[PDB]
């Protein structure tokens, strides 16, 4: 259980790892990698459901999105598993959800620094579900949800 | 797709919501709710696997942990689903993973403010998997993973 404890401490370092792209825009306390992966996981869940997947598969897409950026704390990191979860069939949702998360955040930061919108423009998405959410996101450009 | 877009913007507000318990300890830029739910989801995944669950079920525990704190941005929030994902059978992992995440973070913040250790003490966990990770966490008290 020692290596599992080390891995959990290690996962916490993503709370301390800035999404660095925003820093040159002058955004001083940007989202962390953990924050990005949080919302990307929830978007991947939505993408899968909208693409006709079961809830069980949508949960796999979420989890795969959570695991996707763990390497940015540094296989290897995952040695404490002998095996090796199979995410190959939800990687499309993860890829699209990561890009859409970026675009959401670009829209949201554009209220402080107009240029942040660039991060949300010209995004290339693969799934129709992702392209539909993206269209609406860009047609509203309204991060006020309350 | 408009209400789904609003919900995704709304999910981003958890990146802006401090885990408030740490604030009175003098910790000025504490983990956000999103950061907490990120690592709690990964711990729930581990708990499920260690408790003899399939990877598919472990992914459901992760996702359930991700959804668990979404209400802190404010059912209702989830109206854009007609139905209603069934997480009842992984709620035990979510409950334990949320507490363990807290204890990890208490150990980690204890290097800046000794009192933060209190948050990791006297934690009541239900599963044997959670109790084993907790024991090792408290026996090492070493957040240096690198």
């Amino acid at each position: 259980m020692d290596d599992v404890v080390k891995f959990i401490h290690e996962v916490g370092s993503l709370k301390l790892t800035p999404r660095s792209g925003w820093l040159k825009l002058g955004i001083r306390l940007p989202e962390s990698v953990a924050e990005h992966s949080f919302r990307a996981a929830i978007i991947a869940f939505i993408l899968a459901l909208k693409s006709g997947e079961s809830v069980e598969k949508a949960c796999k897409a979420a989890t795969a999105a959570l695991f996707h950026d763990l390497h940015e704390a540094r296989e290897e990191q995952l040695s404490w598993m002998e095996s090796k979860p199979d995410f190959s069939d939800v990687e499309v949702y993860v890829s699209d959800a990561d890009k859409l998360e970026l675009a959401f955040q670009g829209v949201e930061y554009s209220q402080q620094v107009s240029y942040a919108i660039r991060f949300a423009e010209n995004v290339e998405l693969k799934t129709d579900a992702a392209k539909e959410i993206y269209r609406v996101l860009m047609e509203r450009k309204n991060p006020v949800w309350w």
